[PDB]
């Protein structure tokens, strides 16, 4: 079996697995939200109660099952629990991540080809008001994804956007076909210290803005200051545990077919809290310094709210890079912002389709040229519906990217500490650790961090699922029935794959 040279690759490439565009857009907006700088209260104990033991889980389960040859959850949830049942809920921790890769190098080609751009000056040059500067970056991405002018639910991504795609997914090919130590570890060496320096210019240079609406500090204060009458919302109590959980990538299966190709009796309680830690780092220090700061600074912290509601999507690839373009130098600074989005998007998906190469791999024999080359086959295939059908995306994000994990997150924990045998699964997580997770943590695996999980998915299953049965419009039908095949594809392979095994 593969497995990783060092230990600092290891953790670089888990990390660079968690850190995203979420880290710089989807959390900055959470956390202005919901009380500010009070939001890091529920924050931490999610860290603690939630995204810390599950991870510690999810390590633990991979490095297990990788011991018998087997990375992806069908196989590992059956070595857990001899069940068809498991195999059936296995398919699962293959499904989530290639469906969520569907749609996600798609999002990752666009931070290339803006980076592109923005490097050669193909922007947009307003002219004044916020709205007269907004406008012509709104229409510059309109444009390039091609959004409906219509009634007609149709995307027209542009000639430009299709090529960069294609690039896109040869550059993910390209780190892939040379397997986990000399592709994945090796650019993780490279991709995080390239995205830590990136990071800090943009955090620097972000710190020195001054416009007659307001300065970085404003925008700091903002965004730092705590408002905490808010903590009585349970609403922002379930939006913290939700954070938290996205942004470590839980009940992915990603985790768990990377530890995977950790060795046997080789530590994962140090090497997994750190790569945490890393992601944590990356989040609040630097995710939270960028994006807001310069948009309170830019705009006034009397539009700091208005900015906060407008989403991670607008803030990043409009509101941004309307600022940019108001700065000296500000095409190059735009350039730097999308190729720090863009580096932060590859080292997440080359670990996205890492499952279902490492399940052609393992379960079906393939050889790692092959399995890689018709992974790729299928989610370029598959984005082509991401890329022309309006709002596919979002389906997609919700039922694979948002319920879906938060049941398998569940999932994992109920099959692992209540089925397998909570002694049993106490002991693979601290077996050859480095340090030992602490004896309360075995009560928090047990009862806390199920009920945490349990509790986050009814919530968000009584609010969001009527409207999305009820209140969308038909074409999301095309998208749950494409689908849902792919998950009746991939339970035939599974299929396939035990019935080679009975006849060797
Ligand atoms: C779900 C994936 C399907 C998207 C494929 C859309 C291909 C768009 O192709 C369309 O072909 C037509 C000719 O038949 C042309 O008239 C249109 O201009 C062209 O855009
Ligand atoms: C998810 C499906 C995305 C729809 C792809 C949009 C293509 C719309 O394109 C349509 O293609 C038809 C060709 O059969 C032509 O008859 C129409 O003239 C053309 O507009
Ligand atoms: C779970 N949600 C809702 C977040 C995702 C998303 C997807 C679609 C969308 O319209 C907004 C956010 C997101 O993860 C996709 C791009 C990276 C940042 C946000
Ligand atoms: C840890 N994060 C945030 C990256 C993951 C992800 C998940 C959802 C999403 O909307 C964006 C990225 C991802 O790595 C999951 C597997 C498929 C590629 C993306
Ligand atoms: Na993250
Ligand atoms: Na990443």
């Amino acid at each position: 079996r593969e497995h990783w040279a060092t230990r600092l690759g290891l953790i670089l490439a888990m990390a660079g697995y968690a850190v995203d565009l979420g880290n710089f857009l989807r959390f900055p907006v959470q956390a202005a939200e919901n009380g500010g700088g009070a939001f890091m209260i529920p924050y931490i104990i999610a860290f603690l109660l939630v995204g810390i033991p599950l991870m510690w889980i999810e390590w633990a389960m991979g490095r297990y099952g990788g011991a018998q040859g087997h990375g992806t959850t069908p196989a590992i949830f059956y070595l857990l629990w001899r069940n068809r049942f498991a195999k059936i809920l296995g398919v699962f921790g293959l499904w989530i991540p290639l469906v969520v890769a569907i749609y996600y190098v798609y999002i990752e080609s666009w931070t290339l080809g803006f980076a592109i751009k923005f490097l050669v000056g193909l922007v947009p040059e307003p002219p004044t008001d916020p709205d007269s500067i907004l406008r012509p970056f709104k229409e510059f991405l309109y444009s390039y994804i091609g959004v409906p002018k219509g009634d007609e639910p149709i995307l027209k991504p542009s000639l430009f956007a299709y090529i960069v795609f294609l690039i896109t997914m040869f550059i993910n090919v390209s780190i892939l076909i040379r397997g986990i130590s000399k592709g994945i570890e090796r650019f993780a060496k490279i991709a995080m210290p390239t995205l830590f320096i990136l990071a800090v210019f943009l955090v620097i240079r972000v710190f020195l803005l001054e416009t007659p609406n307001g300065t970085a500090a404003d925008g700091l204060n903002f965004l730092w200051t705590p408002d905490f009458e808010k903590l009585k919302d349970p609403g922002v109590w379930i939006a913290a545990v939700g954070q938290i959980f996205f942004s470590l990538g839980l009940g992915f299966g990603a985790i768990i077919t990377f530890a995977s190709y950790v060795r046997k009796d080789q530590d994962i309680v140090l090497s997994g809290l750190t790569a945490a830690t890393l992601n944590e780092k990356a989040e609040v220090i630097l995710g939270g310094s960028i994006s807001i700061p310069a948009a309170v600074a830019f705009f006034g912290v009397a539009n700091a709210v208005a900015i906060a509601k407008a989403g991670a999507f607008n803030l990043g690839f409009i509101t941004l890079p309307a600022i940019f373009s108001q700065t000296a130098g500000g095409t190059f600074l735009g350039f730097l912002w999308f190729f720090l989005l863009f580096f932060a998007g590859l080292t997440s998906s080359i670990a996205g389709m890492q499952p279902m190469i490492a399940f052609l791999e393992d379960e079906l024999k393939l050889s790692r040229k092959h399995a890689v080359l018709w992974t790729a086959a299928i989610v370029f295939f598959s984005a082509h519906l991401v890329m022309f059908l309006n709002k596919s995306l979002d389906e997609m994000d919700f039922w694979a990217g948002t319920i879906g994990v938060v049941f398998f997150g569940l999932t994992e924990l109920i099959i692992f500490f209540w089925i397998f045998g909570a002694d049993k699964a106490w002991e693979e997580i601290n077996r050859g650790g480095i340090i030992k997770v602490p004896r309360i943590y075995y009560y928090v695996m047990r009862y806390i961090t199920p009920a945490f999980l349990a509790v986050l998915l009814v919530v968000w299953a009584r609010e969001y699922i009527p409207k999305i049965m009820e209140e969308t419009h038909w074409t999301v039908w095309i998208t749950r029935f494409y689908i849902i095949g792919l998950f009746l594809f991939l339970t035939f392979l599974v299929f396939l794959a035990e019935r080679r095994r009975n006849h060797e």
